[PDB]
């Protein structure tokens, strides 16, 4: 609902159709203060061009590569100095190589499952600890999966265990950081056209069969995840802790 | 979360510490016109001294006995001509005989397990069957449940195969109405002190275990409830249906 | 296995392509003692014509409509006194009326959806309550389910919530009699030709996706369902109880 | 469920207490041909004393470290030239640093982290890769997990992620494998006196807990987890793939 003298720290958007970017346009439609996290020199020149269209009368933004334990240690203490305590994170980052999301699960390399495993959950787990530092009073985190960590789904692959994986961390993270009054929830979006699904084998096919399948019989976007992210991060859900809430058109029920 | 210009019944309010009170509250507070129904007289007469607490310039009092077709079709077909469209629907209606809640599952009688059924489950089918004449447009249903319907619970018995019976159907209402854009969802509430909760045996030890074991190590409130309520019956949760998100401070996520 | 000296109760044989045969055929090969229930006099004459497939030595057979609590009560009584103690039951019993298995789930009928509780999930409770008496020393109670208990499929609709329920009733079932040391599971089978199948719109193209999609690419047969059965029946599964195994491809684990 | 002719590897005995010796004393019973790999000296030496308790005619003993590819790929290969093709795989193998079984779960290191997901997650895609060569015919992989991985359990930590990936990864191999007719299958085991269990903290007041709240009232043994691999691993499992077993007295079912 209404988030003015909230503060929020959205990780992960690489352009205008990162699901992060539908996040950041409702928490700032909502009066949040945001910041912004990016990996690579062009997703901070993007950042720079989209913020434009936000009411965010300042550009925080921090390059934090989070298979880096420094950097994200030192980019949420500057955040800390820059901004002050904030209320919540939306994390909304995953990899894994292409040649991994697709053809034979079980020809995966360890190199590759582990490199998803270390951006895709373990980053989770990092960002968790730095950023309850500046959540003494309490806050929430949100992190982003797919339907594919609950079951197999052809071609997601190694990114469906590094899922999987994710989701079991934030059940963890809850349960840790419960006393603390941070609470840890995902949002299971449905397939949106982003970036990063250009990566994924088979990702038509899937957007498809959501039209034809889903109980809502159309796909969602980006800002459907928002408004839900808005819920998880706000007052709204000050009881929800530890859950996965789908936002996908209601495929998860069905079989 | 602006609910101004949108209508919502609700059922199964019987006093103050109703859940669906806390509903209600938070429903008004919104600026939701809201109409109630009502088993017993004496929830009438709760009902109308409750309302002076709430914004409602109008009481919009219905009685609707569950276990009837024809006063949930009457009903809602008399709610439609007073305030004509509803934006959705939130059931707040169980019940079991006292000796089903303790004692050895094994020794429920068949008139016993069917009573449940019919309250606790059926209702929902019927009520979301009249409902829809009234919802055009699209609306949202909202059904509340315990975690006792997806683990067995001592002493919930046959109210915990009801709760699965109701979990399912809200699935199976998501499914078959998602194509009439009207969203279909359920909140697994944490135990909360109410009039239905004095039946159940062993409620204050769990109560307790909940503040001991539980992440948010506290008790939810039919106010935290009503605020997942708000989300869930607005353009907020748009995305979502065939959905049950537990407010129970993180407890369904632990072991 | 190994069961020799054991006796099992099978309930719901119809003719050769029921589910409960494919059951008795293992058990029967295994050397167990088998006592058959029936509801209609087809069944019967069916299970008459059967038994010279199989080396059961005698015909003990019993009329049990499930939805008589003195039919339950007498029947098991009186295998009690024909073969002694037994050590498990198989169920395999299910029925709702055929305009309920097709269309939309929000048209069922209060009459349609009870009847499906009773005779599909209630007489689980029942039976387990009789069988107990004649299981002195502990055994096994497994019932028949399907995947629509736990997710939407399109039309299984009335028959899906009263799975929801029964998988439920084995977990409640499985809590009050495991100090009995009587355990309780189910197990999903995936489609197979039978006689209550013809009664499931759209049975033919589920028959179809499970070949395509599922991890075995193929479908699941009787003796399968049997084998199972068996494992669940026996001292190899000593240690589970409140399971549900899906026998069905691996399509569960899938989307 | 007679085994002989069949040949079986099983990797992770350790000493006597192992889960996996519990499996070779049940397959061992069956008639199978057992081969056994190990990661240190000492569990060689202890192979050595124990398969005097077994029936195989011969010790088939490989060092296999799961960290190394060189040495999964060797070992099994070395496996096919000395006993010719295979008929399943037992996989009982998993490590954590001790500080990462007891207090806060938001402190993990990434190092920790990654160790867990190597040896625990990854090592069951590339031994199921490397067996894969040696059952051109199908065979049966199965995994041992724990409940640890579907909920956040007290100080299971780093662990519970580590199984989360785990029992997704046997997913995704059952669907990729499933064409191969290669089964894949996780065992959920209760808490087990073990060397292992040493390193976890709170493990004695669960397994006490087990006893007072699990349907069977009663901790499960080793032997108990064989025969149910010995059904896994077995033709009466013909149907099953992708499943988790939880042989846990219930507790998996209860709330
Ligand atoms: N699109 C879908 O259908 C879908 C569905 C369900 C869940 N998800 C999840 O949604 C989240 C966002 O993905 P998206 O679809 O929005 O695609 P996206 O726009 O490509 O976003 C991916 C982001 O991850 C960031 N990232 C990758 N590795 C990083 C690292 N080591 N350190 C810091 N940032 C890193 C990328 O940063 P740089 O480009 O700066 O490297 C990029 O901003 C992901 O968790 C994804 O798994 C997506
Ligand atoms: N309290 C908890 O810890 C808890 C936790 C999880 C879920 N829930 C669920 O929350 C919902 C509301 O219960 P509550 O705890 O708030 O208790 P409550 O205040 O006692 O409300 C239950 C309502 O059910 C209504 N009802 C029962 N049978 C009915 C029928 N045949 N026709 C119409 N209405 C009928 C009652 O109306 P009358 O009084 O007029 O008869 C009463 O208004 C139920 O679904 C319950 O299972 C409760
Ligand atoms: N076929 C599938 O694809 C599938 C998949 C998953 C689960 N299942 C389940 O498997 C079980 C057996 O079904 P099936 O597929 O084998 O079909 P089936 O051969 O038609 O068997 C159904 C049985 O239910 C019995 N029954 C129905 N109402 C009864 C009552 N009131 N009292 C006593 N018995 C009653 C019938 O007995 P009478 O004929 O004597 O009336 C019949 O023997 C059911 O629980 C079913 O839902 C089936
Ligand atoms: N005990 C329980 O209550 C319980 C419950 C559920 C699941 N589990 C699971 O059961 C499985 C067996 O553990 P357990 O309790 O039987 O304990 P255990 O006797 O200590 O066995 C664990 C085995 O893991 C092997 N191992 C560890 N790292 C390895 C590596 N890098 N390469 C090859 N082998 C490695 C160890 O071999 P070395 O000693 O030679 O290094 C040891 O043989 C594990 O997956 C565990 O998570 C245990
Ligand atoms: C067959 C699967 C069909 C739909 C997949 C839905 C989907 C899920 C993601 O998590 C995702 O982000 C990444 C995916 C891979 C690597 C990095 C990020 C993108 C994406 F489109
Ligand atoms: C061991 C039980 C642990 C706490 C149970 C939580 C709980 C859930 C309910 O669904 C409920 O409403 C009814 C219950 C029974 C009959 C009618 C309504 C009240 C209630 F307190
Ligand atoms: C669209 C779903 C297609 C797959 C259906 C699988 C299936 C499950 C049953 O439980 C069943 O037994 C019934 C007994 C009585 C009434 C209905 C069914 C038969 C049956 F084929
Ligand atoms: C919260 C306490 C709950 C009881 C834990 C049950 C349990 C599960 C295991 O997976 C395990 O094996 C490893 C555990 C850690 C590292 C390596 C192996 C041993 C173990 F006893
Ligand atoms: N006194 C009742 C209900 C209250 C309680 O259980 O604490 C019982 O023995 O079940
Ligand atoms: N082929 C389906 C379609 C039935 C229907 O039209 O409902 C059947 O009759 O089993
Ligand atoms: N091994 C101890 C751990 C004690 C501690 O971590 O302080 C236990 O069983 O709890």
């Amino acid at each position: 609902v209404n988030l003015e003298n909230k503060t929020y720290v959205i990780m992960g958007i690489a352009n205008k159709r990162s699901i992060a970017f539908g996040v950041a346009k409702v928490l700032d439609q909502l009066g949040a203060k945001l910041v912004f996290t990016y990996r690579k020199e062009r997703s901070r020149k993007e950042l720079e061009k989209l913020l434009e269209q936000l009411n965010q009368p300042e550009a925080h933004l921090y390059q934090i590569d989070v298979q880096s334990d420094e950097e994200v240690i030192n980019g949420f203490e500057q955040i800390g100095k820059d901004v002050g305590n904030i209320d919540g994170v939306y994390h909304s980052i995953a990899f894994a190589n292409m040649e991994d999301l697709r053809g034979r699960f079980s020809e995966t390399s360890r190199e590759g499952f582990l490199l998803a495993q270390d951006i895709s959950s373990y980053s989770l787990t990092i960002v968790a600890h730095e950023a309850k530092k500046l959540m003494p009073e309490g806050g929430s985190i949100v992190a982003t999966t797919y339907l594919g960590g609950e079951f197999a789904v052809q071609n997601y692959n190694v990114m469906g265990v590094a899922k999987a994986s994710l989701e079991a961390n934030v059940k963890y993270l809850a349960l840790d950081l419960g006393p603390d009054n941070i609470r840890v929830n995902a949002i299971s979006a449905g397939p949106i056209r982003t970036l990063s699904a250009k990566g994924v084998g088979g990702f038509n096919t899937i957007l498809k069969e959501i039209e034809e399948r889903a109980p809502l019989k159309r796909n969602v976007d980006q800002v459907e995840v928002g408004k839900t992210a808005a819920y998880l991060l706000s007052d709204l859900s000050s009881g929800v802790t530890g859950e996965n809430i789908h936002v996908d058109s209601g495929f998860h029920a069905i079989k």
